[PDB]
């Protein structure tokens, strides 16, 4: 189990103005560190964010959140179901800010809501650094769906809070699970008037304005004002990254699809869907052709890092939890360890490990 921890800062706060907070179990003997940002979509304006307090309200507040939870996957602490850390010390961080992991603003008088996720995470990691990550030789920065992206936007931030606050020999990484989304025409078309017709690139522009959201400086730089929302795609700002990401990412995978306006449904898949599908596919393993630390499996999914069966998938017969060991020994190619795992047959569930679902 993992034992809350409400921010001794109650200025940093989730969206209602309640305190942000984080779940630890630590493990004395070890100077490895696991922090987790959890995902689940995001809002963009004052209705759609009304609507999702009232029946996601503990993604916009800690007033309800339990006193303990249970680690699972990679966070589990059973050698049995986490072959890879299952001896590290683990920190569950909620998502309460609505924004990615990007705001930097309060509630006040001119903001219904408070967007603190950049902040919120800054404020974890410094109040970790009294509680023994002090000592720590590796923190990886994992996150999956919506905390996937974030760790693509805060890995750098958190590198150089530790430069600054004195702590140069901990070695900072980032593991991205379900968080690369394609910027690609979509399946069907509606301009943006509401939420449901909002495709995700002027959602998320809107976003930016919204929560005053904050991208990695290099990235900034490129694109400049303004155009800001380009640096969400994982494609465009990983070239701008310095800290090591590991990139976990369906080919196939259910909340791009649902943002193309592709909805699997009764079994008629017919050519224009049939070639739109398999397009999708290519473009998304060229994207990650170039990066050396990654696992793509040809599977119509979403989220793999902290499901309890997460070492059942295997690529050219390497599982997850391998390839991130192999990763590990990389940065202390190997014989038979290798760490690009990217499938290439074209069609969802042509590998046989993909998840049944069930
Ligand atoms: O839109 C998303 N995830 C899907 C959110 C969602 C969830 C359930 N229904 C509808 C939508 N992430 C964005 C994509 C663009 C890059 C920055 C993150
Ligand atoms: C609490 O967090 C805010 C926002 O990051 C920061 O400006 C402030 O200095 C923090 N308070 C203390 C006492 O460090």
């Amino acid at each position: 189990d993992l034992r809350l921890h409400l921010l001794l800062n109650t200025s940093v706060t989730c969206n209602d103005g309640s305190p942000a907070g984080y779940y630890l179990k630590e493990s004395r003997g070890s100077r490895r560190w696991l922090l987790f940002l959890e995902g689940g979509w995001y809002c963009f304006n004052r209705e759609n964010c009304d609507s999702r307090y009232d029946t996601m309200r503990r993604l916009m507040s800690s007033r309800d959140w339990p006193r303990t939870r249970t680690g699972t996957g990679i966070l589990s602490s059973q050698p049995e179901e986490n072959p890879y850390w299952w001896n590290a010390n683990m920190v569950f961080i909620p998502y309460c800010s609505s924004d990615v992991w990007s705001g930097a603003s309060s509630k006040s008088e001119k903001n219904e809501y408070a967007f603190m996720g950049a902040l919120i995470i800054q404020e974890v990691v410094r109040e970790l650094l009294g509680r023994g990550l002090s000592g720590a030789k590796v923190l990886l920065l994992a996150g999956s769906s919506a905390g996937g992206t974030g760790v693509l936007l805060n890995v750098d931030r958190v590198a150089e809070q530790l430069e600054k606050l004195g702590y140069p020999a901990i070695q900072v990484r980032g593991l991205a699970d379900s968080g690369w989304f394609l910027d690609n025409k979509q399946y069907r078309h509606t301009d943006c008037v509401d939420t449901i017709t909002c495709a995700p690139t002027e959602a998320i522009r809107r976003g930016i304005r919204y929560w005053n959201g904050v991208v990695p400086e290099r990235c900034r730089r490129q694109f400049q004002e303004g155009e800001e929302w380009n640096c969400f795609f994982g494609y465009k700002v990983y070239p701008t990254l310095r800290s090591p990401v590991f990139v976990v990412q369906w080919l196939f995978d259910e909340a791009q699809l649902t943002v193309d306006n592709v909805h699997l449904t009764g079994q008629p898949v017919q050519e224009g869907l049939r070639l739109y599908i398999q397009n999708l596919g290519r473009e998304l393993r060229h994207t990650l052709k170039d990066v050396p630390a990654s696992f793509a499996p040809a599977c119509l999914s979403h989220e793999i890092i902290i499901r309890s069966h997460w070492t059942d998938v295997q690529v050219k017969g390497t599982s997850l939890p391998r390839a991130l060991h192999c990763w590990d020994r990389s940065l202390h190619p190997l014989k038979g360890c290798p760490v690009h795992l990217v499938d290439s047959c074209p069609w969802p569930h042509c590998n046989p490990s993909c998840p049944t679902g069930t």
